[PDB]
């Protein structure tokens, strides 16, 4: 029964994502290669299954450092970075693969399914 | 031109209130008169003037507990983080004034302008 306030959601994600472009209270880095990455695990942690089973985890809770798997495509990653903060998914034809891999390593299964339909449509 | 996830913003926000409800990654204690409230910075940055003025600053940025002022109502202060949590907002007859001079304290101008909605709908 209480007041819904519509917008306060995407609202607080915006100013997550300031506060990301700023670094101020980033706690990791995402290294993907030859490119490093800085974000919140929190929001990591809450896009993420991969990331939610590492920093759920208390004998990993506080590493700082989490090298991924050398495979991933960086610029995959970082789509879906963009994503997790922005709630808009850059998909395009030249980069659909690397993505879904990349969604099914950071076990986003609906983004994952999200790819299939972009798939699907050609 | 990037695909919109409609519920996503949604999702964090309700995936950080369950890290709350868990103790996961909180990195401050608010003290209110004889109660205390653990919460995510990055969260109360992004939801009040207040915290967000606190934490910008080099000087307080890691502050681990904020003592907030003596005349703050706890329970008006739980129903504002609870809101920012949850874009729900509990504003009832016997608790407006409580909420909204809280709201003043913090910051927080949108909850503010509702709150005069309120009032004036009696
Ligand atoms: O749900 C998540 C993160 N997330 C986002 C999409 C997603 C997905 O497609 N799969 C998974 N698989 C892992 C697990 C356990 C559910 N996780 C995913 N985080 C979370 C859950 C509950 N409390 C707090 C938080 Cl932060
Ligand atoms: O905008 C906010 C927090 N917030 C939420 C409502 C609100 C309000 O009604 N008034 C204020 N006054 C203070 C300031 C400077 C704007 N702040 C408010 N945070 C933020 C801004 C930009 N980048 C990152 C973040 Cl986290």
């Amino acid at each position: 029964s209480q007041i819904q306030f519509t917008r306060h959601a995407s609202d607080v994600l915006l100013n997550l994502n300031r506060l990301r472009s700023r670094d101020i209270l980033t706690d990791v880095v995402i290294v993907v290669s030859r490119e490093q990455f800085r974000a919140h695990k929190t929001v990591l942690m809450a896009c993420s299954g991969l990331f939610y089973s590492i920093f759920t985890d208390q004998l990993k809770r506080n590493l700082s450092v989490i090298n991924l798997d050398p495979e991933i495509n960086p610029e995959g990653f970082n789509i879906l970075l963009d994503f997790m903060y922005t709630s808009r998914l850059n998909l395009r034809e030249g980069n659909i693969m690397a993505v879904m891999a990349t969604a099914m390593y950071l076990q986003m299964e609906h983004v994952v399914d999200t790819c299939r339909k972009f798939i699907k449509a050609s």
